[PDB]
């Protein structure tokens, strides 16, 4: 999916992957708003390969809630065109939104998202830049999975295993997940806050989990919980986590 150069206009800076500057463009084919992943390093071809690699396993991926991928620039200066997620990162957005956006939002977001998680999960795409990570908002009712920001290890979100001893799997997945909800039923406040990265591990190890949030609902704080089991096989799957988000935000709606 090489498109041609003339057929984009960049535009200003909007944020930052990995490998470099993401820019807002138009793309004509007319008139669609994109973003635009460019490449400080990408005339080394192994700065090449490494960016454009997810752009091209995850090729076909079409989902709702993940930032789709809309073509490649392949010729020095390298290019990912994507879709634009025009209302910026997740947490500035829930921090601007704080007296204004309903717990049934926010309890939406963290539905949509899981739906996107289990969807990953069935293409068997593993994310290993755990770093890169970050939720996007393309409209008040839809937020999406991307790699890049809008506007080192993530220790605070991490599984034990995963501090421990870089064991990486889906229930690693999982605990990073029930973080992002913790977050989101924060307004976007960040865990651990003011606390040293080496001190976590001894918080956790100790049975100490980031407290329930004001306002979240206990079936959704004790969901939460369930994610931050300290025995992977314990925490639930991403299956069930989407079931499960589904009940309660009809109940939440339902208030
Ligand atoms: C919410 N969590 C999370 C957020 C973002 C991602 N990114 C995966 C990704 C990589 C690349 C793209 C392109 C198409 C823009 C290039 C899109 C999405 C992953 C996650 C995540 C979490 C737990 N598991 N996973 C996969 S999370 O940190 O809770």
């Amino acid at each position: 999916y090489e498109i041609q150069r003339e057929r984009i206009e960049l535009g200003r800076c909007i944020g930052e992957g990995q490998f470099g500057d993401v820019h807002q463009g138009i793309y004509m084919s007319p008139a669609l708003a994109v973003a635009i992943k460019t490449c400080k390093n990408c005339t080394s071809d192994s700065v090449r390969e490494k960016f454009l690699q997810e752009a091209l396993t995850m090729r076909q991926f079409d989902h709702p809630h993940i930032v789709k991928l809309i073509g490649v620039i392949t010729e020095n200066p390298v290019w990912i065109i994507m879709e634009l997620c025009t209302l910026g990162e997740l947490r500035s957005f829930l921090q601007v939104r704080k007296y204004s956006l309903d717990l049934a939002s926010l309890i939406l977001y963290a539905y949509q998202l899981s739906t996107a998680l289990a969807y990953l999960e069935s293409k068997r795409f593993v994310h290993r830049d755990i770093a890169a990570r970050n939720v996007l908002v393309s409209s008040n009712d839809c937020v999406k999975l991307g790699d890049f920001g809008l506007s080192k290890l993530p220790i605070k979100w991490m599984a034990p295993e995963s501090i421990n001893f870089r064991r990486f799997t889906s229930a690693s997945d999982v605990w990073m997940f029930g973080v992002c909800m913790w977050e989101i039923l924060m307004h976007g406040v960040k865990p651990f806050q003011g606390v040293k990265n080496n001190d976590v591990i001894g918080r956790i190890e100790n049975g100490e989990r980031l407290p329930m949030p004001p306002n979240c609902p206990p079936t959704l704080y004790s969901l939460m919980t369930k994610c931050w089991a300290y025995d992977p096989s314990r925490r639930p799957r991403f299956t069930e986590l989407k079931a499960q988000l589904s009940t309660i935000l009809e109940e939440e709606k339902a208030q």
